[PDB]
């Protein structure tokens, strides 16, 4: 790689209540909910980053395809339906809850073996009063070659900035 | 569409027993099992077919990514996953058994509305001694505008052909 595409399949992997949903609302609609339900049925959406918006027109519309594990994760025969022929896999924790970094680890270990993606690691809910050490995330992300980002789906800090940070990712690829 | 790809998504669908396993183990390691077990996890494999073998050599090779449901087309939240982004569907019935026609034609109506794929309805199992109507099937097919094929995994009749006709649909289309 990179082949060019009319769009990139993107796994949005974490933990359950760590706030992949509230990731999509944000970005998606520009909207956020303090209380959300589980989902239900397969969990899928678009969405667009034009670079220019110093790059050649026809490669920089980057197109992601979004698929929300949204409790599926749990699920060892279907979590690899999210992960073949992803580009892109947003692997997210919740800075307030350690075990869902521990998880998340252990997804990103999972990933790297499995195929080329583009990983970032998403470091959510940093408007909360934390229980991981950032600086620690930060190392353990460069170890690992994962772009990182430290997010809130609650205020809309560094939200599409997921999403310019793997545009930019994709480009740089596909050149 | 259609734009070119480095391999293309291929459903393949239809109902327990119509012999989807048995179209892959022919296909890919040109073995027939009489006897064969539930599936263990998702079930994936690739297959090339290409086509000078008046054909443009960049785009004649064809791969296809083959996603078999193996049990999963039961689960109407689950299923899409196979959907998506998919290139083609391969929809099989048994010939022996008319419930599993009726199953691929609601399949068939599904994938009409869900995206623009390629669909080849495939009557498996003919080298057995018919509940189906085989001219109600093509004219079926005919009037939904879908490829159509009889194959036996069993001898190994027109199996390859699925893809031939599938991977000349797809040139078709990328020209
Ligand atoms: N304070 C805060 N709460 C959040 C944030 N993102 C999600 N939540 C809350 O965390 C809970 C779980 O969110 P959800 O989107 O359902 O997580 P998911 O299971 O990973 O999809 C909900 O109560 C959200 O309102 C955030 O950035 N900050
Ligand atoms: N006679 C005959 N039997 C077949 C054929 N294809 C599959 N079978 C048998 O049908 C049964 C179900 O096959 P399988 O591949 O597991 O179907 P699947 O559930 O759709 O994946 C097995 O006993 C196979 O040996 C065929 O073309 N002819
Ligand atoms: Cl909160
Ligand atoms: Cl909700
Ligand atoms: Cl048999
Ligand atoms: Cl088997």
């Amino acid at each position: 790689g990179m082949e060019k595409k009319s769009s990139y399949k993107t796994v949005l992997l974490g933990e359950s209540s760590v706030g992949k949903s509230s990731i999509v609302l944000r970005l998606t609609k520009d909207t956020f909910h303090e209380n959300t339900n589980t989902t239900i049925g397969a969990s899928f959406c678009t969405y667009v980053v034009n670079l220019n918006d110093n790059y050649n027109e026809n490669l920089c519309n980057i197109k992601f395809d979004i698929w929300d594990t949204a409790g599926q994760e749990r699920y060892a025969s279907i979590v690899p339906l999210y992960y073949r022929g992803a580009t892109c896999a947003i692997v997210v924790f919740d800075i307030s809850n350690s075990n869902t970094l521990d998880r998340a680890k252990t997804w990103v270990n999972q990933l790297k073996i499995s195929s080329n993606y583009i990983i970032i690691l998403v470091a959510n809910k940093i408007d909360k009063n934390f229980q991981v050490d950032i600086l620690e995330v930060q190392k353990y992300a460069q170890d690992n070659n994962l772009l990182f980002i430290q997010t809130s789906a609650k205020t809309g800090t560094n939200i599409k900035n997921i999403f310019y940070m793997l545009a930019e990712e994709i480009y740089k690829n596909i050149i």
